């Protein structure tokens, strides 16, 4: 069967055509003679097999040939073998053929190169689009002949992106006439030439930004309609703010103007910002790329500058893929990039620090792969997600405003979120904020079909909503103003009810005014208990506050929790529980520091007496240990913190 193409072939078909020898020009020149015998067959029966059906790698391969050997400043004259009537051919040819069709694509493919070479070639194309009723087909072409700077600067100085940006925005509120069913392919169009950073740079500008306001309003038509304009939607936004910090922001002060969370909105916050960023990586190689490729035939047509054969490879990776992961994927080898010239790359950096080097590095924002090479830094910031942007400017405590894990956890997590900080803090663990994030919107996958409760580190998820508020109380200071502002917001919208609420129902004991199964249940509240008490620890001493802090302390199940863990007479009992009793001894310490906490120690059985006690314990087991010759750093801290709260609460009684 003629024609028939594989990684073999095409591989075999790039070095001919892209091996400078003097005999190129006339391989180069058969190349494009059976491109063009192929375009007129098919010209033909649209009124020799190889002809009838050629293969769409194969003519990808062709225009990756026209690609590389335009940028290889080869020595022969490659643009006059690129004639117009070929791109005629080529424009009558891919126009005949139905959108989405992978010979389709490897046609404009063609067309995009030849572009390339003659960006007068862009001109006449648009031309012949009538650049106005531009079809589905129409704006497939276009899109994929105009990936060339020179032909996307035509594009956009030609005025259709303009003029179908504002089509889109006054269909959308409601000079071209737009329909429901132009709306998606629209969309498509915008976001295929958005693979341009030029394009990207002008859909997140002045003149297009509308647009975006325009459709979220529009989408927060037929139900087939509403579907495919959200998909594009979503595509769209995701193709903008792809690893754009710019259009983040953009995207972020849209999402903010909204809100200020069901349907699309969820929908989109789902996909754009609770899921991982996704960028383009082109290794290319002087040595073969294997790993990875199936013998069975694959038509791969992507964009002609990627190159074909064995020696290129384009893997669309999540931004958190390390560099080995990618090395893995392909394949001592190192990975280059020109910017960081002479610099083998650490095999264990991660995309997003490679990109926060690269734009340091002048790499334009939003370009549209990262262009490494493979021959034969790293505490580097990541770059910012766009949900690290949207938090950083207030959005999810806005989401807040409008929200086995256990429950408490999570609605601890949607109320603290609306304090000041507490997305800052929540967002230095990206996946475990991503999972948490997710939970409280009605999801339970991570976006990969995996559920995120077997998900990595599923098990910190639970109180993984009061680890972050301890670390925001604990850096913010009474002193500052914020600490009073967040101290005073956590009391007014909860966040302390809510920890004392949750206290009581986990230690079991209630407001002063099988068998493994129920022990690691009992082990999982003590978890709990101990993180609730360090929360309030932070809250009153970090490493002023409230005055309806003491009435509320003192109604709550606190004194009768600490009280009950202090009537302890076992200091090997105080060793199987090392992380509550320190958490305990923390929180009272946070007592002994406040002196309008402190009437919470003395007598209402006291628990700086019964603190006292617990003392007495340790020192008479101290002594009969030292008699017979984790209380390791346990034995210090009863010690220790009974000296902090004994002299507190003395003081007090002075006072009195």
């Amino acid at each position: 069967l003629n024609g028939l193409s594989s990684d073999s072939t095409i591989d075999i078909l790039y070095q001919l055509g892209t091996t400078q020898d003097p005999g190129t020009k006339d391989r180069i020149q058969a190349l494009l003679k059976w491109v063009s015998d192929s375009a007129r067959v098919a010209a033909m029966k649209r009124s020799e097999y190889g002809l009838l059906m050629p293969s769409p790698s194969h003519l990808h391969c062709v225009a990756a040939i026209l690609w590389h050997s335009y940028e290889l400043l080869v020595e022969y004259d490659l643009p006059a073998l690129l004639d117009q009537e070929l791109f005629e051919l080529l424009f009558n040819w891919s126009m005949s053929l139905p959108c989405n069709m992978v010979l389709k694509k490897a046609v404009d493919s063609l067309l995009c190169s030849m572009c390339h070479v003659h960006p007068n070639y862009f001109s006449l194309l648009m031309g012949w689009m009538g650049i106005l009723a531009l079809t589905e087909s129409h704006l497939a072409t276009l899109a994929s002949s105009s990936q060339s700077p020179e032909a996307i600067k035509q594009l956009l100085d030609s005025g259709l992106p303009s003029l179908l940006v504002r089509s889109l925005a006054s269909f959308c509120f409601s000079k071209m006439p737009i329909t429901a069913d132009l709306v998606a392919p629209i969309l498509r169009f915008l976001t295929e030439v958005g693979n341009s950073h030029i394009m990207k740079d002008w859909l997140g500008g002045s003149e297009v930004n509308p647009l975006w306001t325009a459709l979220l309003f529009l989408l927060c038509l037929t139900t087939q309609q509403r579907t495919a304009i959200e998909n594009a939607t979503v595509a769209f936004f995701l193709q903008c703010i792809s690893c754009h910090p710019n259009n983040q922001k953009l995207m972020a002060q849209v999402l903010c103007e909204l809100f200020q969370i069901s349907g699309f909105i969820r929908r989109l916050f789902l996909q754009l910002m609770l899921e991982d960023e996704k960028v383009t990586m082109f290794l290319q190689s002087p040595c073969p790329l294997y790993k990875g490729r199936i013998n069975a035939t694959s038509h791969v047509i992507q964009h002609p500058m990627y190159g074909a054969g064995h020696k290129f490879r384009t893997l669309h990776l999540p931004v958190s893929t390390t560099l080995s992961d990618v090395l893995d994927r392909v394949s001592v080898f190192h990975l280059f990039h020109k910017l960081l010239a002479g610099q083998p790359l650490p095999a264990e950096m991660t995309l997003a620090q490679l990109l926060t080097l690269l734009y340091d590095r002048k790499l334009p924002q939003g370009y549209r792969s990262i262009d490494l090479t493979v021959k034969l830094l790293l505490e580097t910031c990541p770059i910012q997600s766009p949900l690290q942007v949207f938090a950083g400017m207030g959005g999810l405590a806005l989401i807040a405003e409008r929200l086995p894990i256990p429950a408490h956890s999570l609605a601890a997590f949607g109320l603290f979120l609306r304090l000041p900080g507490y997305a800052e803090v929540l967002l230095k663990e990206r996946k475990h904020a991503q999972c948490l994030l997710r939970l409280v919107l009605g999801v339970t996958d991570d976006g990969e079909g995996s559920h995120i409760l077997q998900s990595p580190s599923a098990n910190v998820l639970p109180t993984l909503p009061f680890h972050v508020l301890r670390s925001l109380f604990s850096t913010t200071p009474l002193t500052t103003d914020d600490g009073v502002l967040l101290r005073r917001m956590a009391l007014e919208i909860g966040a302390l009810h809510l920890i004392l609420v949750c206290l009581s129902a986990l230690s079991h004991h209630s407001p002063r005014v099988d068998v493994e199964q129920a022990l690691t249940k009992q082990r999982l509240e003590e978890e709990h208990v101990t993180c609730l008490l360090q929360v309030l620890a932070s809250y009153i001493n970090p490493v002023a506050l409230p005055s309806v802090l003491l009435e509320l302390l003192s109604q709550s199940c606190l004194i009768p929790a600490m009280s009950s863990y202090l009537r302890n007479d076992s200091v090997l009992d105080m060793a199987r529980h090392v992380p509550l009793y320190r958490a305990l001894l923390e929180l009272l310490r946070a007592i002994a520091s406040c002196a309008a906490m402190v009437p919470l120690l003395l007598p209402l059985t006291s628990v700086g007496t019964l603190l006292a006690k617990m003392k007495t314990c340790v020192d008479t087991y101290t002594n009969r240990l030292r008699s017979k010759r984790g209380l390791t750093l346990l034995v210090p801290d009863i010690q220790k913190t009974a000296e902090i709260v004994y002299a507190a609460t003395t003081s007090l009684r002075q006072a009195n």
